């Protein structure tokens, strides 16, 4: 079965690439200058880079990232598809799945695009300094810090897209969302894809103890992410009565 | 290429075809041939403003049809040389390709009074499909039409698994940025398909051309299905994850 494990690991990580434009190998090209992004770190290169590279400011960071979310969204579908057993599951948990999937792959890739001192926008177009998205106002203060902080400490663990295929396939097979009707295909596939990252990563990662229960640690990180910022969107929506949210992240969000 | 490469080549295939599809020709048709619950009827379906009946099978189409791109992805990845093709390429070829063989494997379930569904458990009768209110009733006919046609060259699953390749690796596929590597294959696919239409059917004059004019008709109806699927986002519109699903 351990071929037969690497089959499954070689086949997840092909629709990765196939799905993803932006792989974590090419993030970490841009970002350890060898393709060298165009830097905003305040208002004129946000304006300048608007140019150059693609009050208000905190409109056109969001819409950006709704830009990226929803774009993002359309990814992540397109990789769940390919996961063995998934387009055979029940409709209503492959939309459940998803609808709460795509969160927290959201941030896990996010890390990819990110160090310490800021995170690649535009397809690795753009830079966008962490000092500048604090600077914003007040209800988006500091509405990207706990993502840096969760970058920080789950880039440390030095996973690659190879690793993170697999990682994020184990995470749209969830069988513990709220409303599934079918839990045990679900649970049946994630085990098949968790006994296929434990190969992987104990594979990839021979001098790396114990990096397989590391990994599944960071889901407490990531759904602790998740849950903040629905309550940031809610502020917003409260205060921002003419802002817009798009409708496939509307869908994603109602509780 | 020796005979004994593309006899091993059509053997590799048809292995893979097995693996990949569940339900093959041979199976459909001792199902076929005189059960399954047949839907005939509006209250067959029943008993078998929330949705009209047209839309939710429309629906379950897509389901269906979404299934058979994961297993068509699937065997693509045993046809030799294929998985050393450019990464955009495979998409490519897979993008474009699905949907003819769809319609050749669509044959597979059909005969001129109706189609299996549901993993064989169901029989959709062609009259109850052509009943369906506009477009709806405009969808599966065509299909029909081919597949009549289709079956009555009387290829089997040894054959569909050969001809189902040369289907995909297909040269002409716009954006393709390395055709020559796909023509190499798909003109040893071809070598192949000959050698085992001349030997299990040698009874059967020029079913190679009659096989390869078929895929003529296959891009009509790939071509025209699109202009019914058009005249649907049109007056026929929502749930934006679903629609993503099916994009
Ligand atoms: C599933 C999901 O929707 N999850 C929530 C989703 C998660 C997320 C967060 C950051 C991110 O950065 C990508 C890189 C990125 N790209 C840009 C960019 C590009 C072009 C022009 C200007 C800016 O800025 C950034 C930080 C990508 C995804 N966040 C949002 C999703 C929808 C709408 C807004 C948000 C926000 O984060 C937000 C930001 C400011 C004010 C209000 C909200």
């Amino acid at each position: 079965e351990s071929a037969d494990l690497r089959a499954l690991a070689k086949h997840l990580y092909d629709s990765y690439i196939k799905s993803f434009p932006l792989t974590k190998a090419k993030a970490r090209a841009i970002l350890t200058g060898k393709k060298s992004p165009f830097v905003i770190y305040d208002m004129n290169s946000l304006m300048m880079g608007e140019d150059k590279i693609k009050k208000e400011v905190a409109i056109r960071i969001f819409q950006g990232c709704q830009f990226r979310s929803v774009e993002a969204v359309q990814e992540i579908t397109e990789y769940a598809k390919s996961i063995p057993g998934f387009v055979n599951l029940d409709l209503n948990d492959q939309v459940t799945l998803l609808k709460y999937g795509v969160h927290e792959i959201i941030y896990t890739m996010l890390a990819s695009l990110m160090n310490k001192d800021g995170v690649l926008i535009s397809e690795g177009q753009g830079f966008m300094t962490r000092e500048f998205l604090k600077s914003l106002r007040k209800p988006f203060g500091d509405f990207m810090e706990p993502k840096f902080e969760f970058a920080v400490k789950f880039n440390a663990l030095e996973l690659d897209d190879s690793d993170l295929a697999i990682f994020i396939a184990v995470i749209i097979l969830s069988g513990d969302r709220p409303g599934l009707l079918n839990v045990k295909p679900i649970e049946d596939i994630q085990d098949n894809l968790l006994q296929a990252l434990e190969l992987q990563l104990k594979l990839n990662h021979p001098e790396s103890s114990q990096l397989f229960a590391k990994l599944l640690q960071k889901m407490t990180d990531l759904r602790q992410i998740v849950t903040e910022h629905v309550q940031l969107l809610q502020v917003i929506k409260k205060t921002e009565t003419d802002m817009s949210l798009h409708p496939l992240l509307q869908e994603i969000y109602k509780d």
